[PDB]
């Protein structure tokens, strides 16, 4: 959904130190195709500590918002597919030496 | 679809429409010309995953410096997987020598020619 299409759209060009944390970031009316729901974006990212508000100001990353947003797409990931994750080597009959074989093997392949 | 857009323009690319490290127009921008918008994501994703493409970060997506040859080749390769089968079965049962179909790839050519 792009209530959070797009809050996911940001916290990214942080990991990867373009904004700085604690370093400032971007108007809206500027990072406006769109500019309306991301008022919505914006929200969920306040509400997400990963960043905020100088009064008259502008807009900054949260420090550690590195480390405030590697945090949040963790636990919606075991939340999220684990689950049904597990449930599926467990219908398939697959084990966890098995894949922990595909694993520390599938490293091999990005180096 | 997911695909089929990939040999517009990959066609595009293979017609030089589009050079190597040079500029596909946004995918906001393709999409009227042709007139769906968001099915338009579920392509750069596979093509940039692919190889056959990148997106410079605030920029836009880049044609990948040596795109039409992968093409062709994973274009020859899927010849290889689920086009041929559908082939060899057949020139074993109605009965047709190899150098019998064969004979007539030889005469094709001669036409292009």
């Amino acid at each position: 959904a792009i209530y959070l299409q797009i809050a996911d759209r940001i916290c990214d060009d942080i990991l990867l130190g373009q904004y700085e944390e604690e370093g400032r970031i971007p108007s809206v009316r500027e990072y406006a195709v769109n500019a309306n729901t991301v008022m919505r974006s914006y929200e969920y990212l306040q509400s997400q500590e990963v960043i905020y508000n100088k009064r008259g100001i502008g807009f900054f990353v949260a420090s550690g918002a590195k480390m405030l947003i590697h945090s949040l797409r963790k636990e919606q990931f075991l939340k999220e597919e684990v689950g049904s994750f597990f449930r599926q080597l467990y219908t398939l009959g697959i084990s966890i030496k098995e894949i922990e074989k595909m694993y520390y093997e599938f490293i091999q392949r990005q180096n």
